[PDB]
């Protein structure tokens, strides 16, 4: 049962999601920018991710930027909901499992919380290898 909220214009989002692919289920694909999920799923999203809800915030994005985000004068409440309200803030992927819940980022970071190994060796579309075919973590 797998989530993923991907960004297609992203390359560590499609790494992930073929990963996700490589190990042989096709996840659900939640367009966040488009379908950001509610508050109290995004609470419960940063909780099981295991990090600050700073570190979820997306920078280089125009609302990160011009609502001065890079500023330490915000509480996580505030961030969370300029999240919601701004969805291109939340970084990308964020891949859930019934092993857990991870940003991806780096996406070989998915392959905790995935069940089954990967089928065969996986390379990165950049050419990075990840897992030889024996399933060795380069
Ligand atoms: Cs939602
Ligand atoms: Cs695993
Ligand atoms: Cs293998
Ligand atoms: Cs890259």
């Amino acid at each position: 049962n797998i989530t993923i909220y991907h960004n297609p214009a992203c390359g560590t989002s499609r790494n992930t999601l073929e990963m996700i692919r490589n190990s042989g289920t096709e996840p659900t694909i939640i367009l966040y920018l488009e379908n950001p999920p509610s508050r109290d799923e995004l609470v419960k999203l940063i909780a099981d991710m295991g990090i600050s809800v700073r570190a979820l915030l997306a920078k280089n994005v125009e609302p990160y930027e011009q609502l001065g985000l890079a500023e330490d004068k915000f509480t996580d409440d505030q961030l969370i909901d300029f999240m919601l309200q701004h969805p291109i803030l939340i970084n990308r992927p964020i891949v859930v499992t019934p092993l857990g819940t991870r940003l991806c980022r780096p996406s070989e970071v998915v392959l905790d919380i995935l069940q089954d190994a990967q089928k065969g060796a996986f390379t990165k579309e950049d050419g990075e290898k990840v897992v030889d075919e024996a399933g060795k973590r380069l």
